[PDB]
C-alpha cells in the first residue's frame, strides 16, 4: 500500500557534547495532518512510526549527523501532512536536525527543520512537535494546525513558577538579582538591576532557582545557569565552544595565576613596557602547577602558546603588529574614537566651553575649565572651528562624575570624570587638543585633590602628565565600552526581544524567521556572562576601574537609552557627528567624512534595510495586516511592557500598527544584532590586547610637585604610567576574557547566511534573501578598496597600520578582526 517515505536526521548526544540503539521500538513519530482534522478541529494524529535502518547511500550529510528511512502509512482521509510528534524512547537526549519526507517531485518533498534537542519521553509533559517550513502569519495558519500553534507558544511561556531544568524549553523574564552572592558574605551583596526607577534595566531569562536565605529579592546560586534548551548551543569540536571559557577563566584560571602572585614567583608588577610586550614575545614564565593546571582546559587552552612546563605566550595584538610604539601617539588616541574598539561615543561640540547638565549643589562649580585660547587648532580660531564643524569631543563628565568619589573611595581605583576635545584638521584626521580631569568638590566631603586641565606635550615632564591624562580617558573609555557600548547596548538590550519572540510568534511565523537567527548563542552567552562576567567577583569587576559599582553603572545609562535612537542614522544625528541631507545615498552627510565605523556602518544598515523591506511585504500587504497579526501584537506589547518594561512608558516606542514601523523594529533589531555587536565586539584584544593602550583600570590619581611619585615621572615615565594602569595580575586575567571573546568560533553563522537552506519553503523570501548576501560581497570588495585607498590611510589605518575590517561582512575562525555574525554570540 502507500506509504510516505522519509529520512530523519539525527546527531547523537556524544557528536556535540552504537547508531543501531536508535532502531526498534527506539524512537517513535507521528505524522499529523495540516488539511483533515478531528470532531474538535485539531489536525489528525498518525499512529507510531518507528526508525526502521541506517541510510548510508545519502550524499554526505554534516559532521556527526546520521540518517535513518522510515515510512509512513498514510490513506486518503488522513489529507497533507504538516507537522510531526517525537517521542525518543532511548534514555540519552539525541539531537534532532530534521525530517524530509520524499516525492516523486522535488516539488512536493516536505521538510522540517527541526535542530532540537529530543530528552526521553518521560521528561515531557507534553509530546515534542515540529512543524514544516511553510510560513503563516496566524490568519493563515491552516486551520488543523490553529490549536496546535498556539498550545506550543503556551507550552513555551510557562506559568512563572518553578526552577527551571535543563530540558525544559521554557522562556520567561526576571531581573538582574542573580549577579550577588549575600548567602555567601555580605560583601558580595549587589543592588538588584531592574524593576525599579533607580536601577531600571533590561530584563534576563528567567531561571527560578528560588530566592537566597538572607535576602528574599536576590536569586540563589547554583552550578549552571539555565537557558532553554536549545539556546544552549552544542559544539562539534570543544574549541568553538567559547562561552565556558569564562566561567573556568574566574573559577580556575584566575585562581591559578593568583597563587602565583602570593607566592611571589613572579613580579607583582610591571616595571617597564617591555615586562608589558614580553607576553606575546617570549611569554611569561609560571610555575610548572599553574601552567599544568591551565592549559588542558579546553577553550582556555587554546588562548596561549605554551612549552607546557614553564610558559604562557599571548598572540601578538593587532595594534602592534606592526609598530609596538604606535598606540602612544596623539594620532593612534583620537583615531580610535572613530575607528577603534569604542567608536560611537564621540560627538560634535557646537559651542565653547563645553556645559554640563549635573548639579553644582552636589558637586561644586561645574563650568568647564578649558579655554578657548589655550588650544592650538592648526591656526583656526575657535569661532571658526565651530562654524566649520571642526570640533568634537569625547565626554565623560556627566556620565562618570556621580561616580567618583565612590569609586575614589575603594582600595586601588582612583578616576576623574574626563572630557577630551578633539579638532578636525583640515587632512581629516582627529586631533587631541585638550583633555579635563575632573573631581567632584562638594565644599563638605571633598579630599584635597583637584581637578585640573592637561594640554599636549611631546617632552619634558609634561609629556608624561599627558600620557597619564590619555590613560584617564581611556580608562573611562574602556569601562564605558565594556559595561554600556558592548554588554549594554547589545548582550543586555538584545535578550528581552529573544524572551518575547519565543514566547509570541510561533515557529511558522514569519517574523520569527527573520529575527531568529539574529538571537543565536545571544541567552547561552549572556546566562554565562551572568555567573562568570558581570556576578559579585566576576571578571569584569576583578579587572575594571568600578570594581562593585560596574554593573549598576550600566543601569544609570540604560536610564537614557532610546530604542529608536539605536539606529545608525539616528545615532549619527543624534551625536552630532552627521547631518540630514537627503541628497546622499544614506540620507545623512557625515561631518567627519573618513569616520570608518560609521562609513562603512551605513553599507551595512542599508543593505539590511533593503532586506527587511523586501521580506516584510511578501507577509504583509496593508499597514492593517500589521494591526491585525495578533501575534505580533502580543510579542511587541510584551518586548516592551515586559521585557524593558521599565521604560515602557517613554514616548519613542514604535506602536507597530504600520508596515514601516514593523520594518523599523526589525531593522534596528537586525542591526544590534549583528553589525553593531560585531563593531564594538571583535576589537577588544586587537585593540586591548595591549594595556597601556586600553587601561581597564586607574590606581592613582596624578600626583602633586614634590612628592616622590612626582619624582618618578621625572625620571621613570613608564613605571609611573604603569603604577597609574591596571596592575599585572588582573592585567593577565582581562586579556585572557578579550581573547575569548575577540574569537570566532568555527561554526559561527555570519550575516547573509543561515544554517539551513530550507528554512522557509516561500521562493520569493529565499531570492530575497540571497540578493540580501550577494549586496553584502559586493560591499565586502567596497570596503576592501576603501582600506586599500591610500587617501583614507589616516584614518583607515592610523599609524598603527591596521586596516578597519571590523565592519567585513565575512570571516575565518579565529582573532580575525572582521566578520559579522547574525547575532550577540560571543
Ligand atoms: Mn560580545
Amino acid at each position: 500500500g502507500h506509504k510516505i517515505k522519509g529520512t530523519v536526521v539525527l546527531m547523537p548526544k556524544n557528536e556535540l557534547e552504537n547508531l543501531n540503539a536508535f532502531l526498534g521500538r527506539s524512537v517513535s513519530l507521528q505524522l499529523i495532518s495540516a488539511t483533515k482534522a478531528d470532531a474538535h478541529g485539531k489536525g489528525k494524529v498518525g499512529k507510531d512510526t518507528f526508525l526502521e535502518g541506517i541510510n548510508t547511500s545519502l550524499p554526505t550529510l554534516g559532521a556527526g549527523e546520521s540518517a535513518f528511512n522510515i515510512h509512513f502509512e498514510w490513506d486518503g482521509s488522513m489529507g497533507i501532512p504538516g507537522a510531526f510528534y517525537i517521542k525518543n524512547y532511548m534514555q540519552v537526549e539525541f539531537f534532532l536536525k530534521s525530517l524530509t519526507l520524499e516525492a516523486i517531485s522535488n516539488q512536493g518533498t516536505i521538510r522540517f527543520v527541526c535542530n532540537s534537542w529530543v530528552y526521553n519521553t518521560k521528561l515531557y509533559k507534553s509530546v515534542r512537535i515540529f512543524f514544516a517550513n511553510h510560513t503563516y502569519v496566524p490568519s493563515e495558519t491552516p486551520a488543523p494546525l490553529v490549536e496546535y500553534r498556539e498550545e506550543e507558544l503556551k507550552s513555551l511561556r510557562g506559568n512563572g513558577t518553578g526552577e527551571r531544568k535543563e530540558y525544559d524549553r521554557i522562556y520567561d523574564y526576571d531581573v538582574y538579582n542573580d549577579l550577588g552572592n549575600p548567602d555567601k558574605s555580605e560583601k558580595l551583596a549587589r543592588p538588584v538591576l531592574g524593576g525599579s526607577s533607580t536601577f531600571p534595566y533590561p530584563r534576563r531569562g528567567r531561571t527560578g532557582r528560588g530566592p537566597t536565605v538572607t535576602d528574599p529579592n536576590t536569586e540563589k546560586q547554583g552550578e549552571v545557569f539555565y537557558v532553554p534548551r536549545d539556546e544552549n548551543l552544542g559544539h562539534l569540536k570543544s574549541k568553538d565552544a567559547l562561552e565556558i571559557g569564562t566561567k573556568s577563566l574566574s573559577q580556575i584560571v584566575q585562581p591559578a595565576f593568583e597563587s602565583a602572585f602570593d607566592l611571589k614567583s613572579t613580579p607583582i608588577e610591571f616595571h617597564s613596557f617591555q615586562d608589558v610586550h614580553d607576553l606575546y614575545e617570549g611569554g611569561i614564565k609560571l610555575p610548572r602547577d599553574v601552567i599544568s593546571t591551565i592549559i588542558p582546559l579546553p577553550v582556555i587552552k587554546e588562548l596561549y602558546r605554551t612549552d607546557g612546563q614553564h610558559i604562557l605566550k599571548f598572540p601578538q595584538p593587532h595594534v602592534v603588529q606592526v609598530s609596538q610604539s604606535a598606540w602612544m601617539t596623539d594620532e593612534e588616541f583620537a583615531r580610535e574614537m572613530i575607528a577603534g574598539v569604542n567608536p560611537c561615543v564621540i560627538r560634535g561640540l557646537e559651542e565653547f566651553p563645553p556645559k554640563s547638565n549635573l548639579d553644582p549643589a552636589i558637586y561644586g562649580d561645574q563650568s568647564s575649565k578649558i579655554t578657548a585660547d589655550s588650544l592650538d587648532l592648526d591656526g583656526y580660531t575657535m569661532d571658526e572651528a565651530l562654524g566649520s564643524r571642526r570640533l568634537f569631543m569625547l565626554d565623560y563628565h556627566d556620565i562618570f562624575m556621580p561616580y567618583v568619589r565612590q569609586i575614589n573611595q575603594l582600595n586601588s581605583a582612583k578616576t576623574y570624570a574626563t572630557r577630551t576635545i578633539l579638532f578636525l584638521r583640515e587632512d581629516g584626521t582627529l586631533k587631541p587638543v585638550a583633555i579635563e580631569l575632573s573631581l567632584p568638590h562638594s565644599a563638605g566631603d571633598l579630599s584635597a585633590a583637584v581637578s585640573q586641565v592637561v594640554l599636549p606635550a611631546k617632552e619634558g615632564v609634561e609629556s608624561t602628565i599627558w600620557l597619564l591624562a590619555k590613560a584617564y580617558v581611556i580608562v573611562n573609555d574602556s569601562c564605558y565600552h565594556q559595561l554600556m557600548s558592548h554588554w549594554l547596548n547589545t548582550h543586555a538590550a538584545m535578550e528581552p526581544f529573544v524572551i518575547a519572540t519565543h514566547r509570541h510568534l510561533s515557529v511558522l511565523h514569519p517574523i520569527y524567521k527573520l529575527l531568529t537567527p539574529h538571537y543565536r548563542n545571544n541567552m547561552n552567552i549572556n546566562a554565562l556572562a551572568r555567573q562568570s562576567l558581570i556576578n559579585a567577583n566576576g571578571i569584569i569587576e576583578t579587572t575594571f576601574l568600578p570594581s562593585k559599582y560596574s554593573v549598576e553603572m550600566s543601569s544609570a545609562v540604560y536610564k537614557n537609552w532610546v530604542f529608536t535612537d539605536q539606529a545608525l542614522p539616528a545615532d549619527l544625528i543624534k551625536r552630532g557627528v552627521a547631518i540630514k541631507d537627503p541628497s546622499t545615498p544614506h540620507g545623512v552627510r557625515l561631518l567627519i567624512e573618513d569616520y570608518p565605523y560609521a562609513a562603512d556602518g551605513l553599507e551595512i544598515w542599508a543593505a539590511i534595510k533593503t532586506w527587511v523591506q523586501e521580506y516584510v511585504p511578501l507577509y504583509y500587504a496593508r499597514d492593517d495586516d500589521v494591526k491585525n497579526d495578533s501575534e505580533l501584537q502580543h510579542w511587541w506589547k510584551e518586548a516592551v511592557e515586559k521585557g524593558h518594561g521599565d521604560l515602557k512608558d517613554k514616548p519613542w516606542w514604535p506602536k507597530l500598527q504600520t508596515l514601516e514601523d514593523l520594518v523599523e523594529v526589525c531593522l534596528i533589531i537586525i542591526w544590534i544584532a549583528s553589525a553593531l555587536h560585531a563593531a564594538v565586539n571583535f576589537g577588544q584584544y586587537p585593540y586591548g590586547g595591549l594595556i597601556m593602550n586600553r587601561p581597564t583600570a586607574s590606581r592613582r590619581l596624578l600626583p602633586e610637585k614634590g612628592t616622590p611619585e612626582y619624582e618618578e615621572m621625572i625620571n621613570n615615565h613608564e613605571k609611573a604610567y604603569l603604577r597609574t594602569i591596571t596592575s599585572k595580575l588582573p592585567t593577565l586575567i582581562s586579556l585572557s576574557v578579550i581573547e575569548i571573546l575577540s574569537t570566532h568560533a568555527s561554526d559561527e553563522v555570519y550575516l547573509g547566511q543561515r544554517d539551513n537552506p530550507h528554512w522557509t519553503s516561500d521562493s520569493k523570501a529565499l531570492q530575497a534573501f540571497q540578493k540580501f548576501g550577494n549586496k553584502l560581497k559586493e560591499i565586502e570588495e567596497k570596503l576592501v578598496r576603501r582600506n586599500n585607498d591610500p587617501s583614507l590611510q589616516g584614518n583607515r589605518l592610523g599609524p598603527v597600520q591596521l586596516p578597519y575590517t571590523l565592519l567585513y561582512p565575512s570571516s575565518e575562525e579565529g582573532l580575525t578582526f572582521r566578520g559579522i555574525p547574525n547575532s550577540i554570540s560571543i
